[PDB]
């Protein structure tokens, strides 16, 4: 039975990488990993290539998008003949004619943008649930969207459900891949992630740069799924080591000089993702929380305590 | 037209990264370079994806392989469906599925190892013509084979045709990626590009470890195709640097550390590859030469004066 056989070699090929080079491996852990894609752009399409050979078994892709004639090219799902058909659907199915026995789902939904207003308060409350459930459900979330805005909900909504989070943002030469985590480590928005006295380039990271060199993307997929691997091995006493190697709280790429820079940040204490207050309000409030963050970002910085910060420093 | 539109769209896609970013960026020459890809296997595939969203218009595989039950996980232009199939023209028409007007096309070819003794002169006389007119139809070839023993020929080749070659090879958790060069450079050839001393993992580097970690061909492919398009890029005066930044000689990356180390290395006299000696031989001899070399690679030592070398050394 070719099925069977097909199957039967994928396991077997990963447990050859065990018990040849690393026999501590842990490799059930990372096949029951049930894995949410926010995202089945460029990013979302290697990431869950790089999850399959790792053998990695359930997978969801969240996409409101439709794939366009430019698409193809660059998102490693998709073909010509898809051109108009729903990504997060079309990404599933993919995955499914290159490994049939895979739990993947796509699921069409719209993540809202925090600084926009609503389009329509019921659609997106319904979403904004959905996402929810989705979430809870899942053990690794990737957020892989286009833009800062689009990461606001998910981040916080992940760190509610103690999900281990692991964030990719692309600019037109560099990359960003970190994990949020499940003294803490803190999320993508504790800290300025990029400069504004940093180079012209660099600050495309995470605006949704449509021209990317093709290169970035690819990295910062691997190197993610790489992250998250080693991330869910038993770590060494004394050491942020596991089997695999180093679990680096944020690694930065540059293609222009070919480097790799890995770095770590405190969680901030009025980060509007998730400082304790912003928990809190999101504990108490809920949807009307959230509804009033994502119209009005300035209120959000009342509630994180961010405001009073920079109004003493203005008193000075 | 949706073919036209298609069409249209990734040429367009590339020339708002140059107008919007870069606009030095020469596109054409990218757009132009007939590209020969020696390996259909998962470095073949990724590299053929990342050329392709550069718009890369004429792409040439070479594999004698058939797809296998474990490798559409890995090697990204492959299904379930497929498994049986010849690899190299099954690549080709993947990629035209992608991208219907792409000029991509598979050739079905061995290419013989050195230190092997030969199955059928003839055929492999044949396919040594073949491999020969390939590489001298085109303007880059990737290495993208296996194994050292299987890189050998090729490269002596790309030297003969005064191709540029760009190498990658992988091992468990590194790999390399080098240029071999149009004071010369030197080839893959020219030096250890690894120590026996050196640690266990990293002396899988090219040994066709079939259980790299998924991570490493995405990461060695992307940079191989970012290290192309950058050396075909005019370079500044005084500096080895073009618009797209870096053109290092060679790139060694490792996944346990998440580190990219750049060098260089200068082409060494009695390289069994790109030697005047091992040239001048090969000019003078032809097959003959490469079949004697094939199947006994000590003779290759005596041509390039590294046994008169070793002898030298013995004598102390
Ligand atoms: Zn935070
Ligand atoms: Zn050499």
């Amino acid at each position: 039975d070719p099925l069977k056989i097909a199957d039967q070699s994928v396991d077997l090929n990963l447990k050859l990488m065990k018990w040849r080079i690393l026999p501590d491996l842990n490799l059930d852990i990372i096949k029951n990993t049930k894995v949410l894609l926010l995202g089945a752009g460029t990013l979302g399409c290697y990431v869950s290539r790089a999850l399959i050979a790792w053998g990695v078994r359930k997978i969801t892709f969240v996409d409101n998008g439709t794939v366009s004639y430019s698409n193809p090219v660059r998102q490693a799902l998709y073909n010509f003949e898809d051109c108009g058909k729903p990504k997060a659907e079309l990404a599933a199915a993919s995955l499914k004619r290159i490994f049939p026995l895979m739990d993947a789902t796509g699921v069409k939904l719209s993540i809202p943008m925090i600084g926009h207003k609503l389009v329509n308060e019921e659609a997106q409350h319904k979403d904004f649930d959905r996402l929810r459930a989705l979430i809870k459900e899942h053990d690794i979330i990737f957020l892989l969207v286009d833009s800062r805005e689009s990461r606001w909900l998910p981040s916080l909504l992940s760190n509610i459900e103690n999900k281990t989070v692991i964030n990719a943002a692309l600019g037109f030469d560099s990359y960003l891949v970190m994990r949020h985590g499940n003294k803490q480590l803190g999320c993508y928005f504790c800290h300025d992630v990029v400069a504004p006295t940093d180079s012209l380039t660099d600050r495309t990271l995470d605006q949704m740069c449509t021209v990317t060199r093709p290169g970035v993307a690819m990295m910062a997929s691997s190197l993610a799924v790489e992250l998250m691997t080693s991330l869910l091995q038993t770590k060494y006493s004394g050491s942020e080591t596991t089997v695999l190697g180093d679990i680096p709280h944020q690694i930065r790429g540059f293609l222009h000089n070919f480097s790799i820079l890995k770095l770590e940040t405190p969680a901030y204490e009025h980060c509007p993702a998730c400082s304790p207050k912003v928990i809190e309000a999101f504990t108490d409030l809920g949807w009307e929380f959230v509804k009033k963050a994502l119209e009005h970002p300035l209120y959000l910085e009342e509630i994180s305590g961010l405001s009073v910060i920079k109004q003493e420093v203005e008193r000075l």
